[PDB]
């Protein structure tokens, strides 16, 4: 049973999103990924968020860019925490993804990490830090993951 | 036993962080606030860092302006979530604050909320949506305070 959604607006934010995917797999936390967008499939939206909740998921991460409404719009359907990705715009290079995410009144809040790829998979490690909050396996794996690259980075990062 | 960890550089930064604090209090979840610098009492910081989980803290919101490091630094030293809110900053109005908090790099997530008093107060919402998503109570209690203000503003709706 997935307890994380990640979600999106169109294909072509997948390369950007699978970087959540990845460490879902990674920290083995069921998961599904899909389609979602909020001006192109508004009412489908609403519903996906409105039964995340009774359909057992606990987080939901989602990447939108430019005027990024997707995080926002879901965020204002569920008490569910929403981690929202702001994908890395033509124009203004995730400028306008990450205020029209960060941005958001009092009432609806919506996490947000950084703009692009470091941000998607930030996503996912923040899902996990939430279920970690009360599942001590997941908290632990994410202990020894960042022990890990701590040892990596102090140990073997040769500069020539 | 507190739950969630309310802290800020600087007594001035009370003023924004308050809103997240009354959240809590409205919830009835237990909180401690603090004032912690990550550049005035790094050496403290750490400390309130690693030792959050073992004290029972679950969440962690930190408050912070200008070049804004509490949030990533103190998320550097837990796996806890930990939520940054963006102080509004006098020249910059909060953009510095905003992005030294949400541009985060990969391994290291900050959930960041608005610039400001609507981040605040949605920081303690959305801390309150992590403990509810293991505590059924909490995510009712919030289902039942969004449903009454819905009911205000929707039974509001005139503009007379």
């Amino acid at each position: 049973k997935s307890l994380v959604g990640v979600i999106m607006g169109s294909t072509s934010d997948w390369e950007t999103m699978k970087y959540a995917c990845d460490i879902l797999d990674e920290l083995n936390i069921p998961y599904e990924k899909k389609v979602v967008s909020a001006h192109r499939t508004p009412d489908y939206m609403f519903e996906y968020a409105e039964t995340a909740r009774e359909r057992g998921l606990k987080v939901i991460i989602a990447g939108a860019g430019g005027a990024a409404h997707l995080p926002g719009m879901v965020a204002a359907k569920t008490n569910l925490p929403v981690i929202g990705v702001p994908v890395q715009s033509k124009a203004l290079n995730g400028l306008d993804s990450l205020l029209s995410i960060v941005q958001m009144p009092g009432g609806v809040p919506v996490a947000t990490v950084a703009i692009g790829k470091a941000g998607s998979t930030n996503a996912g490690l923040l899902a996990a830090q939430i279920l970690g909050s009360f599942h001590d396996d997941i908290h632990d794996a994410l202990e020894l993951r960042r022990e890990a690259i701590e040892k990596d980075v102090r140990e073997g990062s040769e500069l020539v």
